[PDB]
DNA sequence: AGTCCACCGGGGGACT
DNA sequence: AGTCCCCCGGTGGACT
């Protein structure tokens, strides 16, 4: 659970355990002795807590101590089971830690859009925990899907064909000169629910916790929307980075521009909203870095920033609160 | 020495040791038990050798193995003086080795600029070791300088005043927002007239002695303020190994440079390139075929010119020469 | 001392 | 099984 419980651990099928001994099952070319079963840890640690949507105690806990819980728990399991034999490298901890921050944050945002899509339809503003109800004119036409995007995704895949053609048009004209414009992906993407999903349930149900089934619901959500999004319906991109290093600022910042250049540039979409979330900015450097303007629109168009802001959630609750407010505000020029 | 010498390691003061004990001299908020004197690893391992400029054994040795040596040596030294206890975290190495690759590869391009400048200036074309003499018609005006840029650098600081200025008339009608500049791992700038007769730009160097480390790391200052827009000839970014996400800083910087120099100071396209010894997944190459974003509003070329993978210190050196040999043509004799 | 910078390799899971 | 994708935190040194 969210607090290590040797009883819950004792009822774990050996293959649901958080640590995995592999001193007999060596990995190809890898010295790894014990694996961090990140999926497992998630379901153990967050089986029924979805931070921001749980106990007040939890919701306002320092968000770092929350995101860092799953690791703590697993290290305890290891020690308990293996003791001294136990050893895992910093880089495992960083790998998993960084993933968990991305997954859990998205889970929060998932629930945020549940509640949001409920109300948005003909539901109310669910009671608990208490968050300020939005003000905006409700409308089914104003629900949104929250797509935690997967490794080596291509954001362009979300778009409707007519828009994918414009682009592969463009690129072909580039390709005719030894020139490419590869597109990658943000860590997550909030889209406007395509019409024909506006009546579907799933986009309205808050989840109790990140159990395996529940994890999967989220990590796959994107598959449903591929080919169904309109250029202007990409309405928020987020990049997740637990801690910062001056060199690790550049993926979101570059892609952002590429998205702007295509969406805004070649498909006349409104300014593209792309932000970055971190729990550790290590100076001011990071902040000034993301004050950078958007490079396409520096050669008749209005100037705006590539990244709209750099955000550092204190609590899972603030994250909720922050996103509700964005939705309330951004879902305005959306005639419902 | 490039080969781990016991005797030498013993003949070593302790302020010289490649491995530092600090178990009783900790770092605020750090579990670091043993530090890596990476300046004492250059020194020890490369104090006599500058790859591609030493014996043929080195010059053509697998270049990964060369960069990998200081750290090999270090870990031997550590295991002799601290048999039970010697331990360092993966990430300590990853830092040191990354930097060494930046420094030494800069230290190879330095001796290149050296011997090339000599040629240009009317001295010989030295030939220890032999490299094909360049067919460019020499000139003191086609000398180049190889700046190993420091952490925190801003490459604009290299530009001359009237140029930095215009990067303000534009930049100032542009602020809640802005457009910062960072730095390539290294720059190659045309030597500026005022310096074309100094002798420091022509002396090659024997090893990476602290004195010598320091001369190459200091070099940039000498050129702050004194460089034309089109005289920025080449930018390199050193990444010893690649990870798909670790690809974007040279890509962005390049765009920004290209943006200002090319579109705002009407300079020639800018040559920006990456050197790595380990691309692992070949995402990278396709990644570095990206059109320059600036240019997609005007009329076009790659942002990053190429992604390069040196086999040997020698390959590195021959490549840079041909670059010069084909690029300085533009400079007027 | 304390603060900032930019190095990169060991990773768990998707996918084949 | 093999390969690839994107995670980040622990660092050695320049400054102040
Ligand atoms: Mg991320
Ligand atoms: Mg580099």
């Amino acid at each position: 659970p969210f607090t290590y419980s040797i009883e819950a651990t004792r009822n774990l099928a050996t293959t649901e355990r958080c640590i995995q001994d592999i001193r007999n099952a060596p990995v190809r070319n890898r010295s790894t002795q014990f694996q961090l079963a990140q999926q497992n840890m998630l379901a153990y640690t967050f089986g029924e807590v979805i931070p921001g949507f749980a106990s007040a105690g939890i919701n306002g806990m320092d968000y770092r101590d929350v995101i860092g819980r799953p690791v703590e728990n697993a290290v305890t399991e290891g020690t308990h089971f293996f003791r001294d034999d136990f050893r895992v490298d910093s880089n495992a901890k960083a790998k998993v830690a960084g993933d968990i921050f991305e997954i859990v944050s998205s889970a929060v945002m998932w629930n945020c859009a549940a509640r949001w899509n409920s109300l948005m339809v003909g539901e109310g503003w669910r009671s608990q925990p208490r968050y300020s109800r939005p003000t905006l004119s409700p409308s089914p036409r104003r629900q949104v899907a929250v797509l935690n995007l997967p490794r080596s995704f291509d954001w362009v895949s979300l778009l409707v064909p007519e828009s994918q053609e414009v682009i592969e048009e463009f690129r072909a004209g580039l390709r005719k000169d030894g020139l490419g414009l590869p597109t990658s992906t943000p860590d997550l993407a909030v889209v406007v629910l395509p019409e024909e999903f506006q009546n579907d349930e799933m986009w309205r149900e808050e989840i109790a916790g990140l159990t395996r089934p529940n994890q999967i619901l989220l990590s796959g959500a994107y598959q449903r929307l591929q080919g169904r999004v309109q250029p202007g319906e990409i309405s928020l991109a987020v990049a997740f980075k637990r801690s910062l290093r001056s060199d690790r600022l550049y993926q979101p910042l570059y892609e952002a521009n590429v998205m702007q250049l295509l969406l805004e540039g070649k498909l006349g979409a409104p300014k593209v909203e792309f932000e970055v979330h971190t729990l550790a900015p290590e100076g001011t450097n990071a902040f000034v870095t993301y004050e950078a303007a958007s490079l396409y629109g520096l050669a008749r168009s209005a100037v705006h920033r590539a990244i709209r802001e750099l955000y550092v959630p204190p609590t899972a609750a603030d994250l909720a609160r922050r996103f509700f407010a964005f939705l309330n505000e951004r879902m305005e020029l959306v005639n419902g």
